[PDB]
């Protein structure tokens, strides 16, 4: 009886994954089998109707391997994910509890990637990209608590191939067809780059390829470049994670960890910056029972349990909301004469990235911050003021701002939460977005300065300036969580101050945060 025995289910989303784990680490039954989704038209099925015909087919293996009455702990996903996926999954997991008379604990699908991510391979505290279908976000455990540093505002990317592959006529899964055509490539298609802060978007670039599609593009390009730009995406937000984590491994999870081409950019960027780069075998880097069956074991081994009425499933589980129990793209340099002072800022290479890619991102973030900070004090916001600037380099001349980043004094004077606010509002009411509000990108002195204008955007959209203020709230949430609640109060407080049509856009924010699970 020494190593207590664990079945796990998963069944968030389209794969039903059924493991068996022990608390010595051992997996003794693995297997999963995937959703075959029939032709969208009429006579629908669902991934749900996939695991209630499934999961007793792959129970019964499990049964053959391991001795049923042996088996100490059942547990289940209990989200994020489908609804109607969950809630079979529960159902199932709860009639196994009850029948062999044994404890069950839900558990969070999402720190179940990582945890047998630690289990299975040599990191032991990484940041971790979290990739799948429905799934995209960056998460590292800090402060007690795994924690969303990162994480897409609309669609996976995952869905964003798939929903390619599927416009394009490619079978299901579509991926690796994408992935082969992409080898074949060569044009890098005009396509846009959507980074916001530590978060992105698919959504523009999904629907930039479809036109470039039915404009004639070669179909080897368009899948070149939607993987360039997806995953130079998604591994610059891991590199933002990672100098503002400060972790040393980086570990990549999920079904689409399977691409290659990810895999290697992702290789390339961590070994830029000298960190360790994990992957879990096949096996239990997609959706699968085992990672269920050994976050089960963590909790209960360390003494956690579930009455069956708090086993309701949670499409939309936060990380977060789980109580943990078992545990650079500038150089900036200074100048000085006897009493004048200057800083370049250069964006440096990535080498990661396709260097035209490369060239196009450098060139273009420089040219658009100098020309905004300079635009910007048109509205009363100070800035620092553009000397020169060289293009060809990737540089930039300004003056310097002497004080502390809003990062480090915003919590012991939360006066400065508003200020930020104030200079939001000017830029809204102005019709200019800045895709990056962070506390990273202002410096206090006496008054408050905006520094960094890389991603800037002219637009009158509301959605746009939205957007805005999402990404400043989820950063706030994540790097500010001691102090989360009254920074975005005073900083809506300063909102409202300057823009007038603060309610408008603050309603629109939910109407555009609900890019979440139904139910
Ligand atoms: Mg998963």
């Amino acid at each position: 009886m020494d190593p207590m025995i664990c079945l796990g289910l998963e069944g968030t989303a389209e794969k039903t994954g059924v493991g068996i784990v022990t608390s010595d680490g051992e997996v003794l039954f693995n297997k999963t089998i995937m959703y075959k989704p029939p032709k969208q038209g009429i006579n629908p099925r669902e991934a749900a109707d996939h695991h209630a015909e499934t999961f007793p087919k792959l129970i019964k293996e499990a049964f053959e391997v391991v001795d049923k009455n042996e088996i100490d702990l059942i547990a289940f996903s209990q989200g994020p994910g489908l609804g109607p996926s969950l809630r079979v999954t529960a159902t199932v997991a709860r009639t196994l509890s009850l029948t062999l008379k044994k404890p069950i604990i839900g558990v969070n699908h999402c720190i179940a990637h990582i945890e047998i991510g630690k289990l299975t391979t040599e990191a032991e505290d990484p940041l971790t990209l979290y990739v799948s279908g429905g799934n995209t976000q960056v998460i590292a455990y800090v402060s007690k608590k795994y924690r969303v540093f990162g994480e897409t505002l609309d669609i996976a990317v995952g869905n964003c191939l798939d929903q390619f592959a599927r416009y394009v006529n490619l079978p299901h899964p579509g991926g690796p067809y994408i992935e082969e055509l992409a080898r074949k490539g060569k044009k890098l298609v005009d396509l846009p780059y959507t980074v916001k802060g530590m978060d992105i978007a698919f959504s523009g670039l999904l629907t930039a390829a479809m036109r470039a599609y039915d404009a004639g593009e070669r179909l080897e390009d368009i899948c070149y470049s939607l993987q360039e730009y997806a995953f130079s995406m998604l591994t610059e937000i891991t590199e933002r994670a990672l100098a503002h984590t400060n972790k040393g491994e980086v570990m990549l999870v999920g079904g689409v960890a399977a691409n290659n081409r990810l895999r290697e950019m992702l290789k390339a960027m961590c070994e830029g910056q000298n960190v360790d780069f994990y992957v879990p075998p096949k096996e239990f880097c997609g959706d699968n029972g085992a990672m269920i069956a050994w976050l089960g074991l963590l909790m209960h081994k360390n003494g956690r349990w579930m009455s069956l009425d708090e086993t309701k499933i949670i499409p939309n589980y936060r990380t977060d909301m789980v109580e943990v129990n078992w545990i650079a793209e500038a150089d900036i340099k200074r100048d000085s004469y006897l009493d004048f002072d200057v800083i370049i800022k250069e964006r440096v290479k990535k080498g990661y990235r396709d260097e035209r890619l490369d060239e196009n991102i450098r060139k273009s973030r420089t040219a658009r911050e100098a020309r905004y900070l300079a635009l910007v004090k048109d509205f009363g916001i100070p800035a620092p003021y553009i000397f020169d600037v060289d293009l060809d380099n990737k540089r930039i001349m300004m003056s310097y701002i002497n004080g502390k980043l809003a990062k480090d004094v915003i919590e012991d004077n939360l006066d400065i939460a508003y200020k930020i606010g104030e200079i939001v509002g000017k830029l809204h009411k102005n019709d200019v977005i800045h895709n990056d509000l962070t506390t990273s990108n202002f410096i206090f002195d006496k008054d408050l300065y905006i520094i960094d204008f890389g991603l800037g955007k002219i637009s009158n959209l509301d959605e746009d300036k939205a957007v805005d203020l999402i990404v400043f709230k989820k950063a706030v949430l994540s790097t500010h969580h001691e102090k989360f609640d009254e920074i975005w109060e005073r900083f809506l407080e300063g909102y409202k101050s300057v823009y007038d049509r603060w309610e408008i856009i603050l309603e629109l924010m939910k109407d555009v945060e609900r890019r979440a699970r139904y139910v």
